[PDB]
């Protein structure tokens, strides 16, 4: 199965929002290899977080990653209009799929 994500998360400018990503003990709960990606419409995906909480360069420190048990979370602090995009998680898995992805969350920013 895919990782479970909410279809839609919204916020006002300046709000802190969190996107959940739920798997199992064979993926999100078994390893520290959770990544998060941002995709604006018609653009290439961008790696925002890897290894649960690590940011590549060029990613705002307003983005942070964590996990607890079988659920990973992406938190966006100080929400800005430019954050309106789709967000996906992935995890390494012990299974043959090797990596498993979430179904994606559309973030809408008020205004
Ligand atoms: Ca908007």
């Amino acid at each position: 199965s895919a990782l479970t994500q909410p279809a839609s998360v919204s916020g006002s400018p300046g709000q802190s929002i969190t996107i959940s990503c739920t798997g199992t003990s064979s993926d999100v709960g078994g390893y520290n290899y959770v990544s998060w990606y941002q995709q604006h419409p018609g653009k290439a995906p961008k790696l925002m977080i890897y290894e649960v909480s690590n940011r590549p360069s060029g990613v705002s420190n307003r983005f942070s990653g964590s996990k607890s048990g079988n659920t990973a979370s992406l938190t966006i602090s100080g929400l800005q209009a430019e954050d309106e995009a789709d967000y996906y998680c992935s995890s390494y898995t012990s299974s043959s799929t090797l990596y498993v992805f979430g179904t994606g969350t559309k973030v809408t920013v008020l205004g």
